[PDB]
């Protein structure tokens, strides 16, 4: 049932699919180890669609914070971060 | 289903069920800018009197959890009042 | 399915299940903390949470109701709260 | 379905309904500035810490049933409302 | 239904499976102490690499809601790095 991945700061996860589809939930978003101050923002594409905040991290202040999403899609969906430390997400599938 | 969007500051978003559906909100997240005044997120299932979601207070609370639902005949229109957007995240089922 | 009522400082609301979910401060320039008390019947009141204004503005609740007894809600403090939440 | 108890900040409450689910603790009235431990009861764990004028409530959402130990206690100067609702 | 352990800084608690319920991490609560120094509470599954679950520090962010969910075939390894304990509640089903 867990799910968990590490989301690095150029890198990109994407979750896809293989005729069935499975629903995630995503439950957790926490800021992974490093020495930098500014804040690390998580974000969503589906598809196309134009991106979507997922929610800020800023070290030493909201280290790790609750999301509680889920996803059960048809269209490839692409987590990115934008900052100088990586994202753990980490959850449960349904 | 993953559902979401960016209310844009002093803007309206529009909830239809019409062709029905049962959306779970699950987060709000404050938008890029530079202001450091608050941005308010409301509600109003109708012409009623509009009720508070929550605050997003700029370096200080910069996203919070909801986990309201909506499944109603008439429209629910979110409003962003503040310098920033805010961005709604959420599911269907 | 969705649900609110602002509960003004000095008023008090009565209330199948109801889950409450959410309590936002309103609006106001008073610094005091506004607490949230249920009464649910002859029974002791309760305290849901308090909201301090500029630290701690909303909060979640997550709390359900489907009561043949009746619930009041009341707010001790200068400012209103907005209670949020949805049926079933 | 709403189920809640003061526990007072010396004193011990046990379960004695329903599948109850936990929600909510909430620091209970008073002047004292020192925090409250919430501890559950076979070593007792911490269920959450509340701090007066920092920390004044907090979620907890954890499942209890008489069947099990359910020792609440406080310890600290001012009580603790649980706040939930049975399943 | 209820479940916890409290995770000693440095050591591993291991949640095993087998003869196989499913259980939900609710909450984890910083233990006492007096280090001002954070905590973080780490999970592995087999000899895959770790992650963070969240970030506990000292009377600043003091406990947390996870809600995570278990369920595998394989050991899951808690850990925590850092001064003070952490202790994990939740419950099976």
């Amino acid at each position: 049932a867990f799910w968990g991945v590490e989301v690095k700061p150029g890198k990109t996860f994407t979750l896809k699919n293989a005729t069935g589809i499975r629903r995630l939930h995503l439950s957790q978003a926490t800021l992974g180890h490093g020495t930098a101050t500014n804040r690390s923002i998580l974000q969503c594409n589906v598809g196309n669609k134009s991106p979507l905040l997922l929610c800020v991290l800023t070290p030493d202040k909201v280290d790790s914070c609750q999301l509680n999403l889920e996803f059960e899609e048809t269209d490839e969906v692409i987590f990115s971060v934008i900052g100088p430390r990586s994202v753990h997400l980490t959850g449960y599938f349904l």
